[PDB]
Order: structure tokens, then sequence, then C-alpha cells
């Protein structure tokens, strides 16, 4: 039983957009407006204010932490998630000839970094094919198909962002580890649909990188993300982008080495009131239930969309089982185009988006998500045939 | 005739950090309050608001390019000074050998970047002394005596944080152009304390690359600042931390190229609220004067405190000449030493700060500081021998 009356949001509209980004809570617009007030009366700059950002910023990143079981050396606080991929892209030691493998469901903004990398350090990439495995297929195998004695990074979307789709991330790692060629091979993973919805525990499940942001699932403010580093991966991580945040200081304030584990990719000045939104919303969701319990509540409401999606003679889901998270791809058998028809929906109030390869319509259930929404928008969507 | 009610925070203490972070205006405040409103009534993600965001953005971006006298095309929007530092930096072609000077005046999170940058390129740095020419000498001729066959790219700051000088920008510029080396000289422009105090205008005053925030002298929030970079230096600089705003899109939603200009260099979801506050932060001082009015009036302040403090007899100050903008730094003949002297005086609600190298305290005056405040300080600064 959601408290949706904590997401004032919901209210007047038919919200399906929380993979783009979530209802802001009460509680996290709140804290903001306090943290403004605070700067306000105790400084902005000032011995008590400053020391009350970095009680801020050390809380923020402990509330991460235990989201994910982990310590929290292991975690850096960025803007979003793109950030985190740009981190560990740019960190790592590339030798002209080193291969880099991404599924072909990866964001343009992540194939943008790669591209650049291969053209700063002259390593090649190659695109390896999951989407076709969303009803049959084992992704895993694909990946075994591709890997080759020069791969040194293979980069994937645990919850793919155009079709829905949970990737095998547990069998994809066992894949990489055995592998025997020049490197061991590592995997960086792109959470922005990922973290929030599923349930994740990195001291269960071993990962090497993980990226995300805290704007999308996790309802807090745009502009606050993170990522995690396992320990043994940290030093192949060169610092890339630093400043004062980064380093540690001597005698006379001149930098003597880099800060103490994730704080060594922090840069400099950030929107500290956002911090402490994001903070807010961490700990409202933990008060609705357990990462379980509302993973759960997520796959019930979008089964529920996507059985009555299925329903629909005119909309073709693109999964031929129930969805395994909150993200529910579909077409539209009209002469509108996807694109005209997510207008025609927002012009009613009715929040979802276009994807652009597959070439389809997406909406996201999160656990707040009700029925009656559900049912509006189904009842909306069968006008266009 | 400042028209402080607009600056709420300045009523119930005495503010001397501008330099650290100004004090928000109301107008900023309701501007950013707001921005959350519009999302959330919105949106948050959606057609009308994602079209709200990147017509926020522009209005930003062009506000900027006013405030310097530049093309919209010339400005990229960061989070803070040191961003625009590392976009430049990690963007030159570096080769083996190359050479970095510095003035021994520089922010230890700048030369951070530069020691990552000579362990991932091989290039070498050195300083030079300009902190020793507040009173007496030429920065630029330090400079022309230390320019070598190798030197690509010389970092200062066009006011210093640490003693309040103001560097002869135009002199310095002369000297790098007119050096005859392996490269043609560049200058990167730390622009901390010079944006927003000293009048400033790119089209008259020649720069390569200037960085700078909104949150210090121009008072906007924290977590907003910006980078101009001159349109010949543009190809020199290739992108490094990129994103889904870096790039144009083709006909699948894939990357095709880079954004248009500083467009570039920006990366991904950011905190848009905290950009309406910066745009309204900007307004406010036009509306106040012009950037020349507010120089002078910020110099007719620390005059004030200047020669105030030179009547105290244990205080001196470190500038011998009237300070040229609003920074004054001094030493206090106290076996107390500055940090304890600094924390007695925030527990009296005045608030300035303690420099590292030179060991000293640094006051910061702007236009809309008054003589009340002071004279409070003085009287304060009186208790201590
Ligand atoms: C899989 C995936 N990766 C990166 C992003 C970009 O996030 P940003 O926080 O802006 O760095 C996204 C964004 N998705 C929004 C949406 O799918 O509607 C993503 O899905
Ligand atoms: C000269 C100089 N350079 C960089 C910074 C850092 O700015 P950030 O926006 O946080 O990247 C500063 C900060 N100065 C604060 C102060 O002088 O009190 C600076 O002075
Ligand atoms: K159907
Ligand atoms: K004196």
């Amino acid at each position: 039983t959601p408290d949706r009356h904590q997401f004032p949001g919901l209210a007047n509209k038919t919200y399906f957009n929380f993979g783009g980004q979530g209802i802001l809570p009460t509680v996290a617009l709140e804290a903001i407006t306090a943290m403004y007030g605070y700067l306000q009366e105790n400084g902005p700059f000032s011995i008590a204010a400053n020391q009350h950002i970095q009680q801020l910023i050390a809380q923020l990143r402990q509330a991460l932490a235990e989201t994910f079981n982990v310590d929290p050396n292991t975690i850096t606080i960025t803007d979003n998630v793109t950030t985190g991929c740009d981190i560990v892209l740019w960190g790592l030691d590339w030798h002209q000839g080193d291969e880099i493998l991404l599924t072909d469901c990866e964001h343009p903004g992540i194939i943008a970094i790669v591209q650049a990398i291969a053209a700063r350090f002259g390593i090649t990439y190659r695109f390896f094919p999951v989407a076709a495995t969303l009803n049959q297929g084992d992704a895993a195998a694909v990946l075994a198909n591709h890997l080759g004695p020069k791969t040194r990074l293979v980069i994937l979307s645990h919850l793919l962002w155009n079709t829905g789709q949970v990737l095998p991330l547990a069998e994809i790692m066992a894949v990489c580890r055995r592998h025997q060629g020049n490197y061991p091979v590592r995997v960086l993973v792109d959470g922005a649909q990922s973290a929030g919805s599923l349930p994740l525990d990195f001291s269960r499940l071993e990962v090497d990188y993980y990226a995300f942001t805290g704007h999308a699932w996790f309802a807090g403010p745009a502009g606050v993300g993170g990522l995690y580093i396992h320990g043994d991966c940290l030093g192949e991580i060169n610092p890339t982008y630093v400043g004062w945040r980064s380093i540690t200081y001597g005698a006379k304030g001149e930098p003597t080495g880099w800060a103490e584990g994730g704080k060594r990719f922090e840069v400099a000045t950030s929107a500290y009131p956002q911090y402490a939104g994001l903070l807010a919303a961490l700990q409202l969701h933990q008060r609705q239930g357990t990462a379980e319990e509302r993973y759960q509540a997520i796959c019930q409401r979008s089964e529920f969309l996507w059985r009555g999606l299925n329903q629909l003679p005119h909309v073709h889901c693109l999964a031929t089982s129930a969805p395994q998270a909150g993200l529910v791809s579909f077409t539209v058998d009209s002469p509108l185009g996807h694109r005209a028809i997510v207008q025609k929906l927002e012009e009613q109030r009715i929040y979802l988006r276009t994807i652009a390869d597959p070439d389809c319509i997406r909406a996201c259930c999160h656990y707040i998500t009700d029925e009656e929404e559900i049912n509006h928008l189904l009842a909306r969507l069968a006008d266009f045939g």
C-alpha cells in the first residue's frame, strides 16, 4: 500500500515517465528548500556552512552505500549516469589495439564517449546483438561468440532502456571472467533504469563498475547521480577530471595525493541542496518497504498494464512474456506514427515516450502507479487503429 | 545606491565571504522554486518540460554571452570554475616534453589537474613568481623570463584569490603572442574571483580560454558555472567528458557529430532549476547599474576597509596601495593565529576566511557591502594584539 500523497505530482495527470525522471516527493523539495535556508542563515561560505555541507555529503554517500550493500569507499557522487561512465572510460590505461564490446541497446551518449576514446587512444569497438534476445536466445552466449584476444572491456545496460529486457548480468560476468585473452575482461554497467527499480546487492552480485543516477527511479531531483567501483578495480582507474574535492592537502595547502576511495573522482562545487533532496527521497523509499517488496509491486503493475495492452487489437507489446521490470514497450498499428501518438497522449496529460530503436512507445510503471492510471491509459490507446 | 533588501542574507550578520560564495538574492530563490513547480505541473519528463528546459538553457547561455560581450557559441555551461579548466586541459593534444607554466598563486585543485596531465601525457610544468609582484615588479616580465621553446600553455588567475592582486592580463597576452617557440603560446585564465567583480569584455580584451563560476561574485547558487573559448581556439580543444548533450543525432537516433559551439563540452542531466537561479541573479546585477559602476562601488568599499585596517596598529595589509578589486588580505599580530581569529569572528557572526599561502586572513567587499558592516569588522579586529 504505497503512500501516493507523498508524491503530489501524481494527482492531476497520468504519469508513466519515471524512467526519464521520477515525480519528486514532498520530502525531497522540503530538504532542498531547507538547505538553501541553512546556507542563507549560516553562510553561505563559512566554517559552519562548510562543515554542514561536508556532513551532508557523507550522509548521502552512506545512504547510497547502504542501498547497494557496500562500503562507502566504493561510492563516488556524480551529477548523472553518464559522468560515471566518463570516469571509468577515461580512467583506464588504454593501449592501441585494445577492444571494447557494447550491446546494440546502449545509450547514444555512452557510444559517444567510446568513439572519443577510440580516437584518442587508438582502441577499437564492436557491437553485439542483445535486442533480439528479449523473447528468445541468450545474451551471455551472444557475448561469448564475440569475445576476442584483445577484448578488454564490455559495456552493457542492466535493464535495457529501449525494450525493457533485464540482461542476465551474473551469467555475463561469469562468461567474461572465464575468458582467456590478453586482458582479464571487465564489465562497465549502465544502471540508468535498473538502480531504484531492481533489488541490487553488490555484495551478493559481483560487479566491476556500476554507473547510476538519482533522478529517475530513485525519484531524486535532476542533477545528482553516482558510481560504484569494486575495491579491486579502483587502482586501474586513473582520476581524469579532478579539482579541490579530489585531493589530500599538505602543510602549505598544496596537493599531496588522492582523496580516499571514490572521492578522488569528485571535482569541485556542486548543487548541495539537491544532494539533500536525493537523500530524502532515498529514505522515503525505504519507509515504503524493502527493495524486494517494491520490485514485486512494480512487476504487478507492469504485468497488469502488459495484459491490458495484449487485449487491445491494434497494440503489440514487444515482450511475449510478462515484463521483468517496470518498462513496457509496444507499437501501435496506426497511420499516425508513434511520435504523433505520444504527443496526442500528452495533450491529454498522459505521459509516455517514444523510442528511436526499435521504433516504439515506452511506458514506465512504478510501485506508486495505480490501476486507475493504467486503465485510463488503456482507454485512450483504444482510440488508435 | 544598492538595493540591499534583495539580498536577505545580509540582515543579521556581517558578511565578507563573497569570494567563497555570494549571498543568494530573493529573485534567485524564487526562480529556482518556480522551476520545480513548473516541472511538477508539466512533467517532470515530457515534451513540454523538455522544451522548457532547453529554452531555459539557451536563455542562460545568452545572458552569459551578453555579460562578456561575446557570441553564445563561445560559451559552455558547467557546474563550477574547475570543470572549465578540466575541459581545456584534457582537451589539448599534448605531446611528451610539452611545457605548462603556472603562477605561484594558482588554486590547489588546478595544480592537481596539471599533475594528472603530466603523468598521463608526459608533459612538464613549472611555476613563475607573481605573489611578490603585488606592490612592485612586473608579472608580465617575470613570465617573459620563464618562457621556453617547449612552452605551450600558461595558466593564471586574473584576480589572485590569495593576495588580491589583479594581474596585467593584456600585457601578459602580448608577451605570450610575441614569443617564438615550438608552439604559439596560449593562456588559460582562472576567473573565479574576477568574473562578476571586474568589468570583462572579451571583444575588447583578447583571451584564449576563460573559466568562471556563477556562485561567487555573480551571487548565483552553488552548482552552476561556465567557460569561454575563443572561436579560433575551439578546434584545438577535443571533447573529453561527453554525453547526450554533446552530440547531434542521426535518423535512427545515432551520434552523427558534435553539437554546435560550446555545447560539445556539455555532458548530460544537470540541476536545471539552479540554472534559472543564476539567470535571475545575473539580471539583478544589471538592474543595479553597469559592470563599471558596480566595479567602482566595490573599489570604494575595499579602499574604505583597507584604510580602516591601515589605522589598526596590529593589523598589516598585504597591499601597500589601494586594492585593485574587492579582495583585502591582511595579517594580524597576535599569539592566537589566523585560524583561531577567523573562528572567533564567526562566533560573532562576522564572516571572513583564512588563506594558506601566504598565511593571512581575507575579506571580500561587494557593491552591496556598507560602511556599518566595515566599521563593525574594524571594531572587533581592534580586540587582538
Ligand atoms: C540506459 C541509459 N543510460 C544513460 C542515460 C543518460 O542519463 P543521464 O542521467 O542524463 O546521464 C539514460 C536516460 N534515460 C532516460 C529515458 O530512458 O527516458 C538511459 O536510459
Ligand atoms: C582562483 C580559484 N580557482 C578555483 C576555485 C574553485 O572554484 P569551484 O567553482 O569550486 O570549481 C576558487 C575558489 N575560491 C573560493 C575562495 O576564494 O574562497 C578560486 O579562488
Ligand atoms: K494486442
Ligand atoms: K596597520
